[PDB]
């Protein structure tokens, strides 16, 4: 890449291929605290100074799309309206690259507390696979920078963010005659998410509102992704 953040954007896709696909089942920091089907949500108890700042990550698999279907849609700010239900108002503060955007958006008081904005770096990558019986890697990474036509606001909490949504597609091919279908395909997901409430809030209620919210968003987001590619040729 060109653009000024082309070696945070390697760190912070390394960091997630490294960190953040470890398996978090057997880990004794992490408690499932959701599931639904093929979908778990796991959290990471931290605080600093009596800021909650747990790290989430959701586990899915969802049948008939692929990782890169996922990836576009998760990143396309174009149909963000269509699915994401927590946002107040966003928009684009800078293009940097064909799959690299810096975002402005302000959330819907969903806590108990002053409302909060973020300002974003949205990114998506192919990680190639290293041999051919291997996924390759979709990843869209979301994370807080800075910028001079955003500054910090009056009105609302500037919350930081380093958020991923990891995904591969892993194939099934029919057994004879047919073609490949959508019925022979499924999307292995990672989400994570990292943030930083930017002040104090109740830790009970943050936790119960992340409970309800992470899990309605990744319910709601997939079941878009597999309505709108139903019966579309397959993108991998
Ligand atoms: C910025 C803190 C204010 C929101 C408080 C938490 C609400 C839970 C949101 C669940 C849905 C996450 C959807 C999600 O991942 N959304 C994208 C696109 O809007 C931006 C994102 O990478 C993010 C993650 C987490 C918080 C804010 C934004």
């Amino acid at each position: 890449g060109t653009h000024r953040f082309v070696q945070k954007v390697e760190e912070m896709v390394q960091n997630h291929m490294t960190y953040s696909l470890q398996d978090v089942g057997g880990d004794a920091n992490w408690q499932l605290v959701v599931e639904e089907g093929e979908m778990k949500v796991y959290r990471r108890e931290v605080e600093e100074n009596g800021i909650v700042l747990d790290p989430l990550k959701a586990t899915h698999a969802v049948k008939g799309v692929t990782g890169h279907e996922v990836c576009n849609y998760f990143w396309n700010v174009d149909v963000r309206n269509d699915w994401e239900t927590t946002i107040e108002n966003f928009h684009v503060v800078e293009t940097l690259a064909d799959n690299a955007i810096i975002i402005y958006q302000t959330h819907k008081r969903v806590w108990p507390a002053s409302q909060r904005d973020v300002l974003y770096l949205s990114v998506i990558r192919k990680i190639p696979a290293l041999t051919e019986n291997d996924p390759e890697t979709w990843i869209v990474c979301n994370f807080s920078v800075d910028h001079d036509s955003a500054p910090l606001n009056n009105r609302c909490v500037r919350a930081k963010i380093n958020v991923a949504m990891i995904c591969q597609t892993l194939v099934s091919p029919p057994e004879g005659n047919q073609e490949i279908s959508r019925d022979n395909i499924l999307c292995k997901i990672t989400y994570v998410a990292n943030v930083n409430p930017g002040g104090w809030a109740p830790a009970s209620v943050l936790r119960a509102v992340a409970k309800r919210e992470y899990p309605k968003f990744l319910k709601r987001f997939t079941s878009y992704v597999q309505e709108k590619t139903a019966g579309k040729p397959i993108l991998f």
